[PDB]
């Protein structure tokens, strides 16, 4: 079936011209591929490092098997630099295959706070990037299924208004066929008790309180990976071509005009085993935020100071790779009594004051008075290059927290036999970078530094959120199911205070694999790399369409907006295509 249509032979595409070349077959790349080829005169070639894996078996198809694939070849596992917070290397899990990280994520489907997306337009000057517009496309990509009696009974709430049911991404309640755990509702009572909302539909634009949510899976529980949703139904499209197992090394730029123009791409597996394919219209980079920026740097698009020592000629000087925003994750795990047995996941989207509790006052002084200092510090560390532009982003976050009271922490609960909390501070103030460390793209020698916890609010923010998760595990209704803390367990005193948690955390956290921002959609003056249409500044025919582009973090799981985002850019591209005649 699909597997026979994928090209695995580099020579099947070398020297050919297609209208669009999409570097990366992941969530954004396949969504775009399928959108463009809807127009039969538009020929697309997707070049993906991995191959087809959606039908491989449960390791891919069962969301309940989440994490088993880490380390296999469907895991790019990029390692960070030796992190300064703990002097360790972290591994960035990243799907390698058709569907990219949709092949390995947990499938959570939720949406951000509308003030957040709105800020893309008002603060970042991205005309058209507002909630109304973005939520519109999001509903357009969605094929939500309403929860049944048992699912509602368990704690599910679905506002129909907030969901599309004619889309492409099959989404619905995960259901292992087993009974749901009483613990979901027990968590809802514990938060209700402290005045936190519950059962608010997270796809509505106000992700707050504790709610259950849909997952990208068909009713049959099979993963709605991007390849299964947009490629599988469409692989027979003669204008859709996908080369597997090859690496896009860099964009070919013709420089005999007023502006360099992206002409095609170079791909291969090794220095000396490369091939060139060309594009009539444009090169769309969709290799993920850890790699689209390096593709640009290998190409002469990036800062002269990085490019120059590597022997690369800088064609366009832009702050490629700066502004990386990823989250830190910490676990709190507690054993439960047999009474709490069953399946179920829920998340508390806690606001600033709910995260910090008694420290809200303190936490607030910081937000209010450290903005500039923090901005100079992150700039000094290479996370960004312009303090003022950085400041504006901080002021934007102060605004969302202070005036829109968006969710600052995410406490994700996993039951299925334990009460396991994965907690992450959703709005990091730290800025990291990603820069190539060599001129050969196939050496894959790059420095990825998310600078986790180099900003004090982030550390405290993560310490408070995790401490919160220990607190609710054993509060109110939760208490009846609690049967002893497993992790940290003996590694951290139960009665640990915020500082103790602060000290513990840099050594017991993992990246959240939600890195965005390395090719930021913001005006060039503000440190942006791409315009409101995802076009790289100063180059013709080059777009960056993936997680590299959101200029901010979001209080949600990103798939909903990333599919919305790929759809909106595809429209943009369609318009430019009909113009390019
Ligand atoms: C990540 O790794 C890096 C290194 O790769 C870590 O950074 C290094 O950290 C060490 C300390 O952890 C630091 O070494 C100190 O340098 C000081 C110079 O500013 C020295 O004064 C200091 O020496 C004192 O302590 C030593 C260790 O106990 C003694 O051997 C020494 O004789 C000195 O002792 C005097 O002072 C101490 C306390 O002030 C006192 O207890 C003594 O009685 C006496 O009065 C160390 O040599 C390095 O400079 C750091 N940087 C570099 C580049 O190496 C980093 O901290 C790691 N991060 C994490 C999270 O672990
Ligand atoms: C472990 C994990 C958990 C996650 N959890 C969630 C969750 O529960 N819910 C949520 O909403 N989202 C989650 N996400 C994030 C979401 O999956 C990603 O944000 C989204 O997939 C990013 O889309 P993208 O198009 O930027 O890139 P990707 O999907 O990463 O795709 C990039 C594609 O490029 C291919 N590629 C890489 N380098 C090259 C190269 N040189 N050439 C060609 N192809 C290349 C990759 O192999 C991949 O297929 C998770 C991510 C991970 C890794
Ligand atoms: C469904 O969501 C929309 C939010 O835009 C709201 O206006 C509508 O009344 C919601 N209903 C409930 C009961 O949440
Ligand atoms: C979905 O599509 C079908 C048929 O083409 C239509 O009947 C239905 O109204 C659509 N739903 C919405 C709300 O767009
Ligand atoms: C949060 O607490 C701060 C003071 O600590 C207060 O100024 C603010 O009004 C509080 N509430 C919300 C909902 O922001
Ligand atoms: C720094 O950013 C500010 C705020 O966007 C902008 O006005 C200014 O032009 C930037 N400085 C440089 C040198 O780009």
């Amino acid at each position: 079936g699909i597997e026979a249509s994928l090209l695995t032979d580099p020579k099947d595409v070398s020297g050919r011209t297609v209208d669009y070349i999409i570097a990366g077959g992941g969530l954004t790349g396949l969504t775009t591929a399928a959108r463009l080829t809807e127009n039969p005169n538009i020929s697309v070639l997707v070049i993906e490092s991995g191959s087809y894996e959606s039908d491989r078996g449960p390791i891919i198809e069962d969301l309940n098997a989440y994490g088993d694939i880490f380390g296999s070849s469907v895991d790019h596992a990029y390692e960070t630099v030796e992190l300064a917070t703990n002097n360790q290397t972290a591994l960035i899990r990243s799907g390698n295959g058709l569907g990219g990280s949709t092949l390995v994520n947990g499938g959570t489907w939720t949406r951000p706070h509308k003030a957040q997306v709105d800020s893309w337009e008002t603060v970042f000057g991205n005309e058209g990037w507002n909630w109304d517009n973005v939520a519109a496309y999001s509903l357009q990509a969605e094929r939500a299924r309403a929860p049944n009696a048992k699912q509602i009974a368990a704690g599910h709430y679905f506002n129909a208004s907030c969901h599309g049911v004619n889309g492409t991404v099959h989404a619905g309640p995960r259901d292992t066929g087993d009974d749901y755990s009483p613990i979901v509702k027990a968590l809802m009572s514990a938060v209700e008790d402290r005045g936190v909302p519950t059962k608010k539909d997270f796809g509505c634009g106000d992700p707050h309180g504790v709610s259950m949510f849909p997952n990208t899976l068909h009713e049959d529980q099979v993963r709605s990976d991007a390849a299964r949703e947009w490629l599988l139904p469409n692989y027979q499209r003669p204008n859709l071509q996908v080369l597997t197992g090859q690496y896009v090394g860099k964009v070919l730029l013709s420089q005999n005009g007023t502006t360099p123009r992206a002409v095609g791409v170079e791909f291969g597996t090794h220095k000396g085993n490369t091939h060139n394919v060309y594009a009539k219209h444009e090169v769309l980079l969709a290799a993920g935020s850890a790699v689209s920026p390096t593709i640009l740097e290998y190409s002469g698009i990036g800062m002269k100071s990085i490019l120059e020592p590597l022997g690369i000629d800088t064609v366009v000087d832009l702050p490629v790779g700066l502004n990386l925003q990823d989250q830190t994750t910490a676990t709190v795990r507690s054993r439960i009594t047999s009474a709490g047995a069953g399946q179920g996941q829920a998340a508390w989207f806690a606001t600033f004051n709910e995260t910090f509790g008694d420290y809200s006052e303190k936490a607030h002084e910081l937000l209010n008075t450290k903005l500039e200092q923090w901005a100079e510090e992150a700039v000094a560390r290479g996370g960004f290059h312009n303090t003022t532009a950085l400041l504006i982003q901080y002021e934007n976050y102060r605004d969302w927290i202070v005036n829109h009271n968006v969710a600052y922490s995410e406490l994700f609960l996993d039951t299925a036999g334990v009460a396991s909390f994965d907690v992450w501070d959703l709005l990091p103030f730290t800025r990291g970078y990603v820069h190539i460390l060599d001129k050969d793209p196939y050496l894959h020698h790059f420095a990825y530094d998310p600078q986790y916890f180099l900003n004090e609010l982030d550390l405290l923010g993560q310490a408070a959120a995790t401490q919160l998760a220990r607190n609710i595990s054993n509060s109110g209704a939760m208490q009846t199911y609690f049967a002893g803390e497993t992790i940290p367990g003996d590694n951290l005193a139960y009665d640990a205070d915020l500082s103790a948690w602060t000290e513990y955390i840099p050594y017991h956290f993992r990246p959240n694999y939600h890195g965005v921002g390395t090719c930021s959609m913001m005006p060039k003056e503000m440190g942006g790399v791409v315009d409101n249409a995802a076009r790289v500044y100063g180059v013709q025919g080059l777009r960056v369409i993936d997680g590299s582009i959101p200029p901010t973090q979001m209080s949600s799981h990103v798939m909903t907006v990333f599919y919305a985002m790929a759809l909106k850019i595809s429209d943009a591209i369609l318009e430019d295509y009909a113009s390019m005649q």
